[PDB]
């Protein structure tokens, strides 16, 4: 009752994971290329347990619930509330899980969802009639720490997009640009487990990443959230220090995290291409049309 939680399917080893493909989410088990499946840990995989009365499971990354619906007959997906019945799961002792609804067991499958990918990663869950005994899901408690790291990048996510879109028409009040200020700061400190703060540049030398706070800010969408900010002024000195500690934020979730680097590398060229290589130059001939 309140705790939050790993499903990890025994026979497939693999984490039971929600999250967006194609624009839309899934709910699946989660192929990894590490030589040691639990290893695998991803916030999109955290689960926190609501006991109905007899249990419920709320994806805390998005807020939705586990439940099952026709497509085996039936596929586990995500819902926006937690009130129908379709949400509700029965616990069978290692754990199997039946949809009372419906009364079936979930059953993994082999039926990749994103099939276009080279090497698909996202496996459909369906439920069978019948009970399995490979079908077994084992409860991994997750540590306190994870879930409030968690519940920050989650709200920081939310935080800087907001603050982003309100940039990209326009401008910010004077407590927005500080609120943004600080949060950077606070996701400097808190990616590098407070070896450094950002307020300077000598500290540099002395900062350490914490790897799961790294992956953290990809999963979340925070450095998703970071070059939207970045781009907002292409579609004064607050401003400069605001896109100084996007760029350090940036420096310390790819530092010496290979995945990090390559998704950053590839968002920075995204960017540019949609900002327009000509964007400033254009600008200037406008400027020196109106005589300035
Ligand atoms: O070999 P490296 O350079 O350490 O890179 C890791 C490797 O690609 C793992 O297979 C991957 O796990 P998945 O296959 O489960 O994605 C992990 O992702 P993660 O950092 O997102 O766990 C990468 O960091």
């Amino acid at each position: 009752g309140g705790d939050v939680v790993r499903l990890f399917h025994a026979e497939q080893e693999k984490f039971l994971t929600c999250d967006e493909h194609r624009k839309k989410q899934h709910v699946f088990l989660r192929t990894t290329g590490r030589q040691s499946a639990t290893s695998a840990t991803s916030s999109k995989a955290l689960w926190e347990v609501e006991v109905v009365q007899l249990f419920r499971f709320k994806h805390l990354a998005t807020g939705h619930y586990l439940a099952a619906e026709v497509d085996m007959v039936y596929s586990l997906v995500s819902v926006p509330e937690g009130n129908d019945i379709s949400s509700i799961f029965e616990l069978d002792p290692y754990v199997r899980l039946r949809h009372l609804c419906t009364n079936t067991w979930v059953h993994s499958t082999n039926i990749p969802i994103d099939k276009e990918e080279e090497k698909p990663v996202m496996l459909k869950i369906g439920t069978s009639p019948l009970k399995e005994d490979k079908e077994a899901f084992a409860i991994v408690p997750v540590s306190p720490a994870e879930v409030r790291d968690l519940d920050f990048a989650n709200d920081a996510s939310k935080v800087l997009g907001s603050i982003a879109g309100k940039l990209e028409k326009g401008t910010i009040t004077q407590n927005e640009r500080r609120s943004v200020t600080k949060l950077l700061e606070d996701l400097v400190y808190f990616v590098t487990g407070g070896t450094n703060s950002g307020q300077d540049v000598l500290e540099v030398v002395f900062s350490k990443p914490n790897r799961e706070r790294q992956k953290l800010m990809r999963e979340q969408n925070i450095l998703k959230q970071i070059f939207k900010l970045l781009q907002a002024p292409f579609t004064h000195a607050p401003f400069r220090h605001i896109c100084r500690l996007c760029y350090r934020v940036l420096r310390h979730s790819q530092q010496d995290y290979r995945k990090n680097q390559e998704y950053i590398a590839k968002q920075f060229g995204f960017m540019q291409k949609q900002i327009g290589y000509d964007v400033l130059a254009e600008d200037t001939i406008t400027a020196l049309l109106h005589n300035n």
